[PDB]
């Protein structure tokens, strides 16, 4: 009866140029505020309760698909900082050492110079999401946020080892579900886009 | 782009049942039969080429998918043969010694007495399907097919554990996609089941 639903947040423009976001905190486009809408009609008000990052790119997605509920900020869900990779393209950084360890394996996979990696936060975020799902235990609960954070959290939540983060590619609105089974956390969706036109 | 679309046959009366099917060949429902025209109306004809399972409930999905297209069958994608777990819910084989082993990771978690494993369907899936790949090099290909077949599948392409399995639930008519980068399978969905009213 405990259901957990990740969706990513709607198109920004740096999205469109595949520039990464981290900490930046770019607007939806008028497409992205489309795509909210779409996603928000799909889900109809069927959930209990709805938890977002307080990026605006999140947060605007999150209150499209509210409706008369409460949208409950949680600084924790903010996307993962990226360091100095914010900004540039992932062709970009072909150069960078912390970026052949991020595809290898290496270290865990480090998010640039920033000390943490697609190991250090898939725990983290599961460990948050887990949380989540215990105090919110028998409801259905959507969580709006950004792609890397989602993805680690997938990874945390099934214990997949980091460099699974790059076999799975989620898209603006895309839907990931959860449900529990004995504890255990069970995938029953990723990245569903069939709301979009 | 070459993208692989695998979708899991509709509803059954077995499956309803909760009745493990293996090499069974029971029909669809008539829901089952509106499932299927609700995941034809979701792709649209939108792919190059469809293979199906022989047995009955997938092959109606696939009829009901193909539109004109001709259906190719494929032998090997059969569902997995159950062995004497074939007609028994998971509830009733507790007392099985291999069912304990199949979701504790012992052996490679086998699939009752058949001597084959989630491990080695795993394998033999995902080398069937990077050929069906290579074969139709930057097509859109369908593959309908089971829910074990495909779960072990989508293992063996992504080379994760056997006990992932337990990981992933998948219903009828999911959709789960990939694509290649390089020759190496991304997910890029997974059991999306929204088509269903």
């Amino acid at each position: 009866m405990t259901k957990l639903i990740l969706i990513r947040h709607g198109e920004t423009e740096w999205n469109l140029l595949g520039k990464i976001q981290g900490c930046t905190d770019i607007e939806l486009t008028p497409n992205g505020i489309q795509q909210a809408n779409e996603v928000a009609q799909q889900i109809k008000g069927n959930f209990d309760i709805i938890y977002s990052s307080p990026l605006h790119r999140a947060l605007i997605t999150a209150q499209k698909i509210a409706g008369d509920k409460e949208v409950h900020l949680i600084e924790g869900m903010k996307e993962i900082p990226f360091g100095t990779w914010e900004g540039h393209t992932f062709e970009e950084l072909n150069g960078d050492i912390n970026y052949k360890k991020f595809l290898s394996g290496e270290d865990g996979c480090p998010f640039d110079s920033t000390g943490m990696s697609i190991a250090s936060w898939s725990k983290k975020n599961a460990q948050l999401l887990l949380d989540l799902c215990k105090q919110n235990e028998n409801k259905t609960i959507v969580c709006v946020s950004h792609g890397a954070w989602i993805k680690t959290s997938i990874l945390g939540l099934l214990e997949m080892e980091p460099t699974m983060y790059h076999k799975f590619q989620l898209g603006n609105t895309g839907i990931t579900t959860f449900i529990f089974r004995h504890g255990h956390p069970v995938l029953t969706s990723f990245n569903s886009t069939q709301h979009l036109l």
